């Protein structure tokens, strides 16, 4: 029995919908235990806290923007375990920023990959949504992670990620 | 003779162009019948008449939307007899609700009919623009219809409605 | 069964209100063609466009107005086909206020007609309303779309009806 | 190897923090859960779905306060996977807060356990720690959950579970 | 050795960027040169001078747009030669608008010529990107000059050139 | 036929302000193409890239004055294409801002040697003109590049780089 608002929605979509919350809903638990890695008192740097603390807190956001999709579609929001994340500590906050990166690469990807399952199954509206709240978004966080592993490259350890972490990040 | 604008703008594309202004207008058409309903000294609902009256105003939006957007690609107006609604009469609040959320799903078939003629003929302007001012409205509509017609039975006849009319309607 | 609130109100006024009615929502239609045509890139006046197009609003407002009388009275709406305009194309900013004078002229005759409906069927209030309401209305109409053709033979086609738009009509 | 700052700090307290870390974030996913649920085109409650929602962002906040404590004895953050919820939908607004009143009383014994590992090591700041940030906190969030529950029964089903959404809730 | 940022992004559509970079900044030295063309004491139009120059930092903009996007999607800026115009001297207002609309239809079809590159190496983001961007724009810009030309024609030479100079262009 | 406002202007200044207009745009070319290099991934030094972004800015505006002036004189703007620069990329900061000084240089011998052709013609308000536009702007534009110079030997590579671009620059 199809719910009342369904129409072009695919069971495929639907399923690659509930894919991407628990994914974004990962995503945010990685930039959970980065955040409060930055907070431990042989790390300190405030800058990366806060960093990370707003990424954590946007791909929360991001999960919720697909429940709220999930159910105007009509389709019905499957929750999973939230895996914990590969590591208990992350390294120099230029080590932090390159797995940001490759984490943001590969949500990015399966973004592409659900748009493709939309583009399959004739679903434009879908594909439009992803379009203007993901895709753009993606290729943003993506050439800011780059920068900033760039520059912290260029400041080099020690005082440099102190600098990084005063100056880009705002620290304090 | 080609228009001094008209680039990548089919002859289908143009028609059925059309062929929506006329669906928006008698879309118009059938939320004024259903708000002057509710006007009636014997079904007397605030909330509903000032409801189907915006939707009715709204409808009448999107046709001038569209004919703003056929002159833009340099394509042609012509417009059909806006035909009379199926009733004089349209029941409970409730039965209103589904009335309005046919309509809408309706309508939104005949946008994704539309953007597949944009589609077939290489139209990439004119399916972002159906994207942009239409697809997701539409989602939208669909999903505020299913909440209300979900709300209208919880709340049940007599006073379920008049509270539905005073609390989610704003009536008065 | 007479409506709750029907009192002096004649079957032959009720019926003469619905067709008040069509008659309105026609004429909203034909300003609405003349308002989109002066929108078209090989026209392109702006202030017609934007007077055409008020117009059209105010007609379907005068629509509102005998739907929300008839509910008054206790008579009970019953909407027709809006029948297509006579044209798709309308000439230059003259042809189009003659065709607008005729119009208002017709609606000006039509309402003259249902206050001699009223006036046979003893219905004061309904004279008075129709008094009130459009007589005065029709004839500022009248005499401001007379002073129009008056000026755009003054003015003269090419830099006359430009300056026109410009000047009477606002355009911009 | 102590961390720098850590003074009276027993590892079964460490140990303890983590274990109440991925309650509070269980909690956080099962109110998040519940609050989606209420904005299902065939749930539509507003009020509900915005106080789970709430709910899901206090707990995630739990989470951070413990997270930051552990941080500031010099405990080290061990995060674990977030266990899907028991439940994909949740019934009526009144067997969502039983299960709300149910969770909120299992966090309320495994904080008083917590506390019983920091009497038995002699931590007398994280004793103070857990009193001033949660035991009082769960006393009022137990109460106004029990107070919800009364008055779900008492307004019934259908129309009092849509007033109590738009009175007690503030649905809009 | 593929930049950080790259994912999803062809060496075709890298290639395409750079050309419509190139094609963005050739229309923005037209537009410049017919600004100064209206600035001539011998031709001396305020309002055509103000319009073609925006429309030359309009043109400039685009280019930027393209740069920032080029360096977004880990692409690498090459510029070329920036060929002057065809003409040193553009003619009446009328014969200037042409030529304008001729520009603004050669750089939309190379618009949906680089987006027919993105859509043939399934670049989502990008086709989206120029959608956003442009695509709109285009059709936006090349509707206002049909209506310039369409008014300048109605005006005609001499004094009909100067009044919408100063009526439409705003001159001074 | 002399232009009516022509006095005092020789065709050998006519046509060195036509070589410097070209010169100006080929400057505005080279600092744009190190502006965007500065945005790359790979580079990313915001306060590099505003500074170049503006001296671009500033090098179209002096082609500009050039262009006014030449009409205010009655002299015939003529555009030559705006050759592409020497190099796709441009190094460190240290090595861009040594790039800008050679350049801003060789603008001002090119401007000293126009300045000699309005001396050899007798036209002491062209002389002046190119003074208090150009010359004295000219040195302060070299004296600045040239602190810079010094400032970037000073503080060396990697963090001094970064904190040049953070103070000096205001990057961000
Ligand atoms: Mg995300
Ligand atoms: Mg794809
Ligand atoms: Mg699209
Ligand atoms: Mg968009
Ligand atoms: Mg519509
Ligand atoms: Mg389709
Ligand atoms: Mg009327
Ligand atoms: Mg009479
Ligand atoms: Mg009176
Ligand atoms: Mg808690
Ligand atoms: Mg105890
Ligand atoms: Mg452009
Ligand atoms: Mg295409
Ligand atoms: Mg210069
Ligand atoms: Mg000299
Ligand atoms: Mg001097």
């Amino acid at each position: 029995s199809l719910s009342r608002p369904r129409q072009n929605y695919h069971a495929e979509s639907e399923s690659g919908v509930n894919k991407q919350i628990n994914l974004e809903l990962y995503a945010s638990y990685v930039y959970q235990s980065m955040a409060w890695y930055f907070d431990r008192d042989d790390v300190a740097l405030k800058g990366f806290h806060k960093f990370f603390k707003k990424a954590s807190e946007e791909e929360r956001e991001h999960a919720e923007k697909l429940m709220k999709f999930q159910n105007q579609r009509g389709g019905r929001i499957v929750l999973s375990d939230i895996k914990r994340p590969d590591h208990d500590e992350w390294g120099t906050g230029l080590e932090a920023m390159e797995v940001a990166l490759n984490l943001e690469k590969n949500v990015n990807q399966s973004l592409l990959d659900l748009h493709k399952v939309a583009e399959k199954n004739g679903d434009d509206q879908m594909q439009d949504w992803i379009e203007s709240h993901f895709l753009t978004e993606q290729v943003e966080a993506i050439k800011e992670l780059s920068d900033h592993i760039t520059n912290l490259k260029r400041v080099g350890p020690g005082l440099g990620e102190y600098m990084f972490d005063k100056e880009t990040l705002d620290g304090d």
